[PDB]
C-alpha cells in the first residue's frame, strides 16, 4: 500500500543531438532493459526504456525542423512480460518500432506495424524500409510522443516502458507569452501494477481462465492499480505561484483519465493533439482517453503555499478508489518565484480552421465492432476486418473525407489515425439494438457539435458507445501506406487496427 505524494515529479532531460547543423539534426535513441525505481519504498524495477529512461528523453524540434532519428533496439532477445503466442501468424519473439505519434511524417518513417526490428536491425520486418527515420515537422506546433508499435506487442512493449515526449514548437507561438521553460512541462501518465518485489505485474490471462485457454493470453483491458506521471508512483511537484504549462499525455494502454483539481481550481485547455485551439477555454474538469494530449495552463498565482491534488473520477473495472486511482499527482505551491511571471493566458490563439473546407470527396461508414475467437475470447475488429484482410481504406492523396464512426459495442474506443488531423464534426446516439439486428441506423436524438475542447483539430478522438463520430480529414500531404486504430493497447493488438492506404493517381 504505496504512500502517496512523496517522490518528487521527474522531468525527463531533453535530449541532445548526436549531430546538429543548420540543414539538418540528427538523433540516436537505443532501446535499452533498465531499472529504475518508480516510488520511495520499492526496491527498482526492471524496464524497457529509451536510451535506458522512463520515459524516454523529452525531444524538442522546431516546425519544420529537418529531423532524423535512428531508433535503434539493444533489447534481450526474450521478453519480461506475457507473450500471447496465438494471436498472430521464423520471426524474433522481441520486436520493436517506433511511432511518432501526431507525426506528419513520410510512411517509412512512421512506425508501421509490420516494419519491426530486432536487436540491431538483425531480423526486420516485411514492411521494414530504413533504419533512420525522417520527421520534416511540417506541420502546427503540437504536443506529440513517442512509442513503440509493433505487431501483436505494443501493449507490451509500451507497458515496459516505451513511451516519450517530442514537442514541437512554433517560433510564430512566442509572441502569445505562453510560458515557458522550466513552467512548461510535460506530463505523461501511466497506470502501472507494481509486485512487492518491485517488478511489474502485466496479467498472463483473464480472471478465472478455462485450461484450453493459451497461456498466456491476451486480456482485451487492463486496469492498473497505481497512477504513475514521468516514471513515479503518485509525485508532487512543487511549482511557484504563478502560470505554468503542461502538456498532458495519456501514455496509458487502457485506463481513461477525467481529471480535476482537488480544490475546485480551473484549467485552461490552449491546445489539442493538433496544436493549439483558435481560443483558449477555461475547464473545471477534462476527459483524456489513451493517447489523447492536452495544452493546459494551470495559475497557481492565487494558491501560494497549498497543496492542490491532481485528481481523477473515471472508472477502469469499477468506480475510482479515493485512496489509490482517485490521484494522479499532487502540486505544492512552495517554490519562490525566479522571477515576474511574464507569461500570459491569451484567449486569443490561432486562427479558426479555414471554414473553406474542401470538397468533401468521400465519406466512409465505419463500424466498431467484435466477434469471438475460437478459444471463446473477444477479438475487436474495425468494420469486421482483420488486420491482414485487403486494405479497404483507402483515401486519395489531397482529398477530404469525412468518416462516420459506427460504434454498438458497450465501451468508448479512443480511435487514432495516422499522419492526419481531423475536425470533429458531431456525435449522435442511435438505437443501438436495431443496429445490432438489422444493420440499419436509426437515430434517437438530434446531432450534438463537439464541446470546445474538439473544436480544433485532434488525431485521438472518443468514439462513446451508442453514438456515430464524424469527423473530416484531409489526406496528405504524403502518400503511401498508413494505419487508423483503436488505441486501447489491449485492442490494437487483437484486432482493432487496419492499413490505411493514402494513394496517389
Ligand atoms: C467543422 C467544419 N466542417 C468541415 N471542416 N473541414 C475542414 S476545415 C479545414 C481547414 C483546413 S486548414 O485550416 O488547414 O487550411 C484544412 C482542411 C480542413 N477541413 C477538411 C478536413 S467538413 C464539414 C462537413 C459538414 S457536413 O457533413 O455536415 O456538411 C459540416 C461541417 C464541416
Ligand atoms: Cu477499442
Ligand atoms: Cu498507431
Amino acid at each position: 500500500t504505496l504512500e502517496k505524494f512523496v517522490d518528487a515529479l521527474p522531468i525527463p532531460d531533453t535530449l541532445k543531438p548526436v549531430q546538429q547543423s543548420k540543414e539538418k539534426t540528427y538523433y540516436e535513441v537505443t532501446m535499452e532493459e533498465c531499472t529504475h525505481q518508480l516510488h520511495r519504498d520499492l526496491p527498482p524495477t526492471r524496464l524497457w526504456g529509451y536510451n535506458g529512461l522512463f520515459p524516454g528523453p523529452t525531444i524538442e524540434v522546431k516546425r519544420n525542423e529537418n529531423v532524423y532519428v535512428k531508433w535503434m533496439n539493444n533489447l534481450p532477445s526474450t521478453h519480461f512480460l506475457p507473450i500471447d503466442h496465438t494471436i498472430h501468424h521464423e520471426e524474433p519473439e522481441v520486436k520493436t518500432v517506433v511511432h511518432l505519434h501526431g507525426g506528419v511524417t513520410p510512411d517509412d518513417s512512421d512506425g508501421y506495424p509490420e516494419a519491426w526490428f530486432s536487436k540491431d536491425f538483425e531480423q526486420t520486418g516485411p514492411y521494414f524500409k530504413r533504419e533512420v527515420y525522417h520527421y520534416p515537422n511540417q506541420q502546427r506546433g503540437a504536443i506529440l510522443w513517442y512509442h513503440d508499435h509493433a505487431m501483436a506487442l505494443t501493449r507490451l512493449n509500451v507497458y515496459a516502458g516505451l513511451v516519450g515526449a517530442y514537442i514541437i514548437h512554433d517560433p510564430k507561438e512566442k509572441r502569445l507569452k505562453l510560458p515557458s521553460d522550466e513552467y512548461d512541462v510535460p506530463l505523461l501518465i501511466t497506470d502501472r501494477t507494481i509486485n512487492e518485489d518491485g517488478s511489474l505485474f502485466y496479467p498472463s490471462a483473464p480472471e478465472n481462465p478455462s485450461p484450453s485457454l493459451p497461456n498466456p493470453s491476451i486480456v482485451p483491458a487492463f486496469c492498473g492499480e497505481t497512477i504513475l506521471v514521468n516514471g513515479k508512483v503518485w509525485p508532487y511537484l512543487e511549482v511557484e505561484p504563478r502560470k505554468y504549462r503542461f502538456r498532458v499525455i495519456n501514455a496509458s494502454n487502457t485506463r481513461t483519465y477525467n481529471l480535476s483539481l482537488d480544490n475546485g481550481g480551473d484549467f485552461i485547455q490552449i491546445g489539442s493533439d493538433g496544436g493549439l485551439l483558435p481560443r483558449s477555454v477555461k475547464l473545471n474538469s477534462f476527459s483524456l482517453a489513451p493517447a489523447e494530449r492536452y495544452d493546459i495552463i494551470i495559475d497557481f498565482t492565487a494558491y501560494e503555499g497549498e497543496s492542490i491534488i491532481l485528481a481523477n473520477s473515471a472508472g477502469c473495472g469499477g468506480d475510482v478508489n479515493p485512496e489509490t486511482d482517485a490521484n494522479i499527482m499532487q502540486f505544492r505551491v512552495t517554490k519562490p518565484l525566479a522571477q515576474k511571471d511574464e507569461s500570459r493566458k491569451p484567449k486569443y490563439l490561432a486562427s479558426y480552421p479555414s471554414v473553406q473546407h474542401e470538397r468533401i470527396q468521400n465519406i466512409r461508414t465505419l463500424k466498431l465492432a467484435g466477434t469471438q475467437d475460437e478459444y471463446g475470447r473477444p477479438v475487436l475488429l474495425l468494420n469486421n476486418k482483420r488486420w491482414h484482410d485487403p486494405v479497404t481504406e483507402t483515401p486519395k492523396v489531397g482529398t477530404t473525407e469525412i468518416w462516420s464512426i459506427i460504434n454498438p459495442t458497450r465501451g468508448t474506443h479512443p480511435i487514432h489515425l495516422h499522419l492526419v488531423s481531423f475536425r470533429v464534426l458531431d456525435r449522435r446516439p442511435f438505437d443501438i439494438a436495431r443496429y445490432q439486428e438489422s444493420g440499419e441506423l436509426s437515430y434517437t436524438g438530434p446531432a450534438v457539435p463537439p464541446p470546445p475542447s474538439e473544436k480544433g483539430w485532434k488525431d485521438t478522438i472518443q468514439a462513446h458507445a451508442g453514438e456515430v463520430l464524424r469527423i473530416a480529414a484531409t489526406f496528405g500531404p504524403y502518400s503511401g501506406r498508413y494505419v487508423w486504430h483503436c488505441h486501447i493497447l489491449e485492442h490494437e493488438d487483437y484486432d482493432m487496427m487496419r492499413p490505411m492506404d493514402i494513394t496517389d493517381p
